[PDB]
């Protein structure tokens, strides 16, 4: 009924005790995840000795980045496949995959193995923030581990600050980030993190839209509906607890959920735009929205939007806008 495991994979023995990584580099130790910032992993290796199908070896990730990035594989197994170890000949030496929770690559040998010895080789990996666990801009400790060989390491994300609008005490405020899109399992579904008033302005008539494309409609495989889209909505406590990464989780004692109080303020009538009346509002709010895309194969461009006046005196009109694009793009499936 229940044994001790070790891992999450199947296959012969794991020999990291063979397998030793050299020259680990980064690409980069800096960039900005709110702008499709990322980095590589590259290292050198070799096998000492022999090794057979379906033995194995790993790499470890530490809790600052994420193998997958925005990259969605709940409706996968939470397991993300990655190219192949080739040979010059083209034979595929390794099979690659990625745990998500575990943040573990493993690679499995193929047949290839058998008759030969002492391969040597080299590879690379994307790798990016983990919105969750980096949440803030700021220097993360980034120690990856390979063959059981830890390479220390420093990333710094530098996240385009979410806090933007209009210069003025009346300003229109909003910024979006799409942190999730599942290309794989085909459901075509993504999440995305809008922060409304994010200066904690007091606004009135406050309307936002959230839009499934920005410019041209045609141009985007977005999929905004009452049937297509799902919203959720907190007040939240104390702003100065957002994450620099879009990262929020519903569970946060710092948000307060309200979406029921907005029952009947939500509008599809546009096509391809959500329209929410938040009307005289004087806080920070977090939109959740659950949403689709189409089978088109068009980037998913998005469009988060807010028109507001004084409440007071009803002038100073302000309207702001923040623009989403993310590559939903796949091959074949059958
Ligand atoms: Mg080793
Ligand atoms: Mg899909
Ligand atoms: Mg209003
Ligand atoms: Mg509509
Ligand atoms: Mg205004």
């Amino acid at each position: 009924a229940e044994p001790v495991v070790n891992a999450a994979d199947a296959k012969g023995t794991n020999v990291n005790d063979k397998v030793t990584a050299s020259d680990f580099k980064l690409e980069k130790t800096a960039f900005d995840p709110n702008q499709s910032g990322n980095t590589f992993m590259a290292a050198n290796f070799k096998v000492t000795g022999q090794v057979k199908s379906g033995d194995y070896f790993t790499a470890k990730l530490p809790d600052s980045v994420t193998g997958n990035g925005d990259v969605d594989y709940s409706n996968s197994n939470n397991t993300m496949p990655i190219a192949d170890i080739k040979s010059t000949n083209g034979d595929v030496v390794a099979k690659a995959t990625y745990d998500i929770l575990t943040k573990t690559y493993t690679f499995v040998f193929t047949d290839y193995v058998n008759d030969k010895e002492n391969i040597n080789g080299q590879f690379s990996l994307p790798l990016f923030t983990d919105r969750a666990k980096a949440p803030k801009s700021g220097t993360y400790d980034a120690n990856i581990n390979i063959a059981d060989e830890m390479f220390d390491n420093k990333i710094t994300y530098n996240y385009s600050s979410p806090i933007a609008g209009i210069d003025k005490p009346n300003g229109a405020n909003i910024s979006s980030q799409i942190i999730g899109v599942d290309t794989a399992s085909g459901q075509n579904t993504y999440k995305q993190t809008v922060f409304v008033n994010p200066k904690q302005r007091v606004l009135g008539n406050t309307w936002v839209y959230i839009k499934g494309y920005q410019d041209k409609i045609e141009e985007s495989s977005g999929k905004v509906s009452a049937t297509d889209t799902k919203l959720r909505i907190f007040e939240v406590n104390d702003t100065s607890k957002l994450s620099d990464s879009y990262y929020a989780d519903p569970n946060d004692s710092n948000l307060k959920e309200v979406t029921g109080e907005f029952k009947d303020k939500i509008s599809y009538k546009y096509d391809n735009v959500a329209s929410i009346n938040f009307g005289d509002i004087n806080k920070t709010y977090v939109v959740l929205v659950e949403g689709h895309y189409d089978n088109t194969g068009k980037n998913l461009k998005t469009q988060v939007i807010q028109e507001n006046i004084d409440p007071a005196t009803g002038k100073d009109y302000s309207i702001f806008g923040w623009n989403n694009e993310n590559v939903v793009r796949y091959g074949g499936g059958s």
